[PDB]
């Protein structure tokens, strides 16, 4: 299911949802101190030792290996159906829901956010601090995380075609 | 302001704001492939590099190290405190922040979450895969973010008392 087409399609079936935005997660190397908010590098699929070494090569002072799951931004006609999608995100592993805003049309802002992630320093203050054997892990962590976060994306998927009300 | 009891009072002012719960912010040691839901090793203080050995000489297969912000729940009485609310977490830090649920009474549950973290494994598979000079800046790391990450939650506390619409 490239790019979450048919999960986005399920998802939109409700007439009372719409959504917005959405990643399917994605696999970073961000430079700098705080990695929370730029991108060096980024990608939607599993990442490979290359790819790494060529952002490595690069020179950052700081370095980060940042793998998010999916997170989605929708619209929802109304607190019973809001209420019922978010019990839904929070049972597929979307721990992070909530409504963050209300649209000046009254309909609700609602972000489901993968409770997936992990944020790793590869280099701090000039200093690469992991080995070869210890990225060549972490490199398969964070593919086995992106992989195995989507999954639950796709169960909320099927959920969320069930919700009577919405 | 140990225990952030200055922080929650003036949190607790607004007569539309009650707190239910609330984390200052603390370093983890978390056993297991996942680290998002047990705890090996909890703090709310700055970790040492002895507290670190002592958890890594017990054994565990996978081991993380794990530092997370500030993060609260309150009940909020209406959309319009709810709102001023919500915006001013996001002004100070806590970008993951929004109405989780509403109470059978009606009042809002809000969860305000810092950005600030850091899930780094320790141990993978057995193997430690972090040297010791890599330990130490990233045990310094994680005491960098747990002071700065509580900056936020006081800035915040500050702009709450200010909210007229609470």
């Amino acid at each position: 299911d490239p790019g979450a087409e048919k999960v986005l399609a399920r998802i939109n079936r409700p007439s009372k949802i719409v959504s917005t935005s959405s990643c399917t997660g994605r696999i970073t190397l961000i430079e700098g101190e705080a990695h929370w908010l730029r991108v060096a590098y980024k990608t939607h699929h599993p990442i490979s030792r290359s790819e790494v070494e060529r952002v490595l090569r690069r020179g950052f002072t700081n370095l980060w290996l940042k793998v998010t799951g999916p997170i989605l931004h929708l619209r929802v006609e109304g607190w019973q159906c809001a209420k019922s999608l978010l019990e839904a995100a929070r049972r597929n592993g979307f721990k992070h829901s909530g409504v963050i805003s209300i649209a000046e049309d009254s309909r609700l802002v609602i972000e489901i956010m993968s409770s997936q992630s992990m944020s790793v320093p590869l280099v701090m203050e000039g200093a690469r601090i992991v080995g070869d054997d210890a990225l060549d892990m972490l490199i398969e962590k964070a593919n086995t995380i992106l992989v195995e976060s989507r999954i639950g994306l796709d169960t909320f998927s099927r959920e969320v075609e069930e919700l009577v009300e919405c």
